[PDB]
């Protein structure tokens, strides 16, 4: 017999996604172990190596679902709460990687995100963090909302805290990548606000993603203004990916509500829809609940007027080799926005600069703390 | 330009070691991110793919040292203690993977382990764990010793705690792999005792590793007997690898001091020295501070008398395809030791079953809790 291993062909093919799958070493957010990737890919069918093909991502979903199922079995039989929670977190991570680039069964994708959300709410019960979970009603939309306080937080022993609002990207899950980013701010004794806007988190495939997400961010700001535990004069908005695009929108429309805004590899406009690589066409189609023929028009509407003023301090992290948000458009925005925009550009990094995420989140978290200090914290 | 990536040839070649390098997702123990492996291997010289060659592990040490240096630079410039500690942990992990399979410069290897230990002691200052660091004097040997208490531990608000003593393997570092394992017991409100015996941790390359490590474990037991904070009637010994061999020795010589013992892929005897794969000959040579010609005699002395009685409950985790501690010898011990020995055997796993470490440490930690409960906890 040969030891369980990932095929050389497969591991190389998946190189772009391995930094995404491992993401950030986290205390609360679900995260895979190397062994989970081996469990998912060790029996992956050979001759199936096309990242743009529906058949690849079907087998990916099936194989990652099996690893998630194995962790639920461990969770169900766990002899302690601490063991139960670790198994649930592992299951949630596996189900996320099963679903994040799978679009061909809407009901199956929604089912997997519901599994993750169920695992998350169960993890909160046994956690040592204060989580305020509620719906924010925006017009007819009931927005899932999580206000999370730092370890050992007591309202009676604290002044009002600074708060970072973090947005999902196109294919992130709120309790996975976003909670992972959020831990950098929780670690610095800041509150964090994470949320499921239309077409985001648990709403992906249920409601179309809203281009004007700043409308939903405004409703979060009003909640934080009313909450005595939060210093509404010390607010940051952070977006990753498409969420970074929302970060640029927030900067233009409601920037004066924020001490600073962080844009993790969002841009003022997306590359031509027709020529998008890998599964990105189906990804954008699924998020917007639209077909191929309607997407370039949406991209045209998405494109920002970079002449419109930036109303706060913006920090952008971007890769020179980003094929979704081209660096030239970000650099054009950087020059135009001038003293109010700082660009950290990684010369040999692809979209989201995920080989640098540990180092840049250290730098980003310290930069946000600095902006709060500059506003008299 | 092309994005920074690990060569397909290199990633496949290193398959055996990738589960070791990632190890366990940990809160305190230093751990790499995927991006750190990319930083180490993205500019690794081509045509250098022999895991048994001195030249491969030299370039490995050089390239991992560069990533460690980068994190020390981040640590030195960090604007917060939380950022400082995260950078130090990342540096420590990188320096460990630089040194763990590098033996050709004794002074350089010792220097890298000193860097790790310096980073660790600095991390303790800012940590939320009570660490009792001292020397245990055994004869003329001054043994580095760490007694670590669970999160939020107060002697006044607790009964005497159970304690797990964990041993290094041949090439582990105490604050990396062993602290990673230890977190499973800290999570269950147990004390943990981690230590640098002769030829272990900081002493690797300074003093020859002691075959009779149980002598040093006895001195830890006496300390725990004297400490009012520890319930000396609720003690576990866990060893990984060669440390698992020590676990079997402890079971035979001082088992009656322990409610239970865990053997993570140790065995009663090692495979023929001459035919050991990869860098294992140089690994054993370095640990024992002996040349090739003397090692088979040491292996002959190492071999246990499995007829000698097992004096407590033993749990062994072992891979069918282990090429260092052959499964046949473990299964022979399992049958002989009978009701006092439990074997978890993974059919398609290599040495230490590292593709299963998350799931088996959940099972192992729950098993240890169960043994304490059976002894009236
Ligand atoms: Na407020
Ligand atoms: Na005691």
């Amino acid at each position: 017999n040969k030891p369980n291993r990932i095929s050389p062909e497969l591991l190389a093919t998946c190189g772009y996604f391995m930094p995404r799958i491992f993401f950030l070493n986290s205390q609360y957010a679900p995260q895979v172990h190397w062994g989970d990737v081996v469990a998912a890919l060790s029996h992956f069918p050979a001759g199936n190596l096309d990242l743009s093909s529906e058949e690849f991502w079907y087998e990916w979903m099936i194989n990652w679902s099996k690893v998630g199922d194995s962790y639920i079995n461990i969770a169900n039989s766990a002899k302690s709460e601490v063991s139960h929670v670790r198994a649930l977190r592992s299951a949630a991570a596996c189900y996320h990687w099963a679903e994040f680039m799978y679009f061909s069964d809407r009901s199956r994708k929604i089912q997997l995100r519901e599994y993750i959300r169920s695992c998350f709410l169960s993890s909160i019960k046994y956690s040592d963090l204060l989580v305020d979970h509620q719906y924010i009603v925006v017009d007819k939309f009931h927005m899932p909302f999580f206000l999370i306080f730092p370890k050992g937080y007591k309202e009676e022993e604290n002044h009002p805290l600074p708060c970072v609002i973090l947005s999902n990207g196109l294919d992130s899950m709120t309790e996975i990548e976003i909670l992972s980013l959020a831990e950098f701010f929780l670690g610095k004794n800041m509150a964090v606000a994470i949320f499921d806007g239309p077409g985001q988190g648990i709403n992906l495939g249920k409601s179309p993603i809203a281009i004007d997400m700043e409308l939903y961010v405004s409703s979060i700001v009003k909640l934080l203004e009313d909450d005595a535990r939060i210093n509404s004069n010390l607010l940051c908005f952070l977006g990753i990916s498409f969420g970074g695009y929302f970060a640029l929108r927030v900067a233009q429309r409601i920037g004066d509500k924020f001490c600073c805004i962080v844009n993790l590899s969002g841009g003022p406009e997306i590359a031509e829809f027709d020529k998008l690589p890998r599964r990105l066409k189906e990804d954008f189609q699924f998020a917007f609940m639209q077909d191929n023929s309607h997407m370039q028009s949406i991209f045209d509407e998405i494109k920002l007027d970079i002449s419109l003023p930036c109303k706060t301090k913006v920090f952008t992290v971007h890769g020179e080799l980003d094929d979704i948000f081209q660096i030239d458009k970000v650099k054009k925005l950087d020059q135009l926005w001038g003293d109010n925009h700082q660009l950290l550009c990684y010369e040999s990094e692809a979209h989201v600069c995920l080989n640098k995420i540990n180092e840049y989140m250290i730098q980003v978290s310290d930069w946000v703390s600095e902006q709060f200090w500059l506003n008299g914290y």
